[PDB]
């Protein structure tokens, strides 16, 4: 029973969707580099902090198999794959995941979930992740996600956005999400939140 | 109890959606110039002939109360609304599909079905109805369908694609729809098919 909530920048939905009030919090994407957290803690979810960067493989399992939830942060998508791929954590993640731990995606978070993350390669930096080669995502989902689509946030314009759709468009099956909506993905069906 | 399946190019489940034999077929956005038609008829579904252009309300009410669902078929968006304001039936469909009648739309009958037809002004021609100025929807969704998302399509054109996010992406709540690609908005919630 895979449970995936992509968002783009979070939804109120979260601690419902995770159903319990712990939640590991992956901020490795942002390592290079407040605010998502108080998003969580505000709907009354615990955060256990699990820095991938900074924690072996042994206790990653048991700490994902000790949380009612898993969050992983936005930041650098590149960065983000690199530290998964490095670690050996993407195995872990992703077959708790499989098994049933609920994931909530933001921003970069959502993309590693999809197919790949080559499609980001004009939002986030791929010189970040220089000996990173193969851009391959998790693959939790099918869908290559576009986070916050709506390019409101100046670090990601509108033309940036249409780039995007230019360059990767036919190839990849792009969803832009824009902020505040999410992909709730439950008992094998995808719900387009708003 | 409203049901929709707003399709890039239609979709498999059509007869499941539907769930009964008969559909009104409304061929007027195409009026300006057959396989999808065959679509429909291929998963087992009886057309009856729908064109608003030269039916009387008195007809479409009669019409529309025989049948199990309704499609609009792809075409000039532009023209498609032309004739719904014109003749009046915008208000008559809508009625009835909101009172529960299943609407299945493609390309530009799932435009047509949200907040505005304006964002496919790059797509569709604006200029063939030159006096038309309400590029209002009917506003069954507060989706902005953008059909044919993966270029696929001669006639649009990744390029194509990708200016229609820039021009509109800030405004509105754009949602690419590749071909296979579907909305299936039922119960009030939105589920995106593959």
């Amino acid at each position: 029973h895979m449970r995936l909530l992509l968002t783009s920048f979070q939804h109120p939905s979260m601690a419902q969707f995770i159903g319990g009030k712990r939640v590991a919090y992956i901020p490795d994407a942002a390592r290079s580099y407040q605010k998502e957290r108080e998003g969580l803690e505000k709907q009354g979810l615990e955060l256990i902090n699990l820095p991938l960067s900074h924690t072996d493989l042994a206790a990653v399992e048991t700490t994902l198999n000790a949380v009612d939830g898993v969050y992983v942060a936005g930041g650098e998508t590149f960065d983000l794959l690199q530290v998964l791929r490095s670690t050996g954590s993407d195995k872990v993640i992703t077959r708790r995941v499989r098994q049933g731990l609920p994931y909530i995606g933001c921003s970069a978070g959502s993309v590693v979930a999809g197919p790949t993350i080559e499609a980001v390669s004009l939002m986030d930096s791929p010189d970040i992740a220089p000996d990173l080669k193969d851009y391959t995502g998790l693959g939790l989902t099918e869908l290559a996600v576009i986070p916050h689509a709506s390019g409101s946030i100046s670090q990601f314009p509108i033309e940036t956005i249409a780039d995007t759709v230019r360059t990767y468009g036919e190839r990849w099956p792009l969803c832009l999400l824009r902020d505040g909506q999410a992909l709730w993905i439950e008992d094998g069906e995808v719900r387009l939140l708003n």
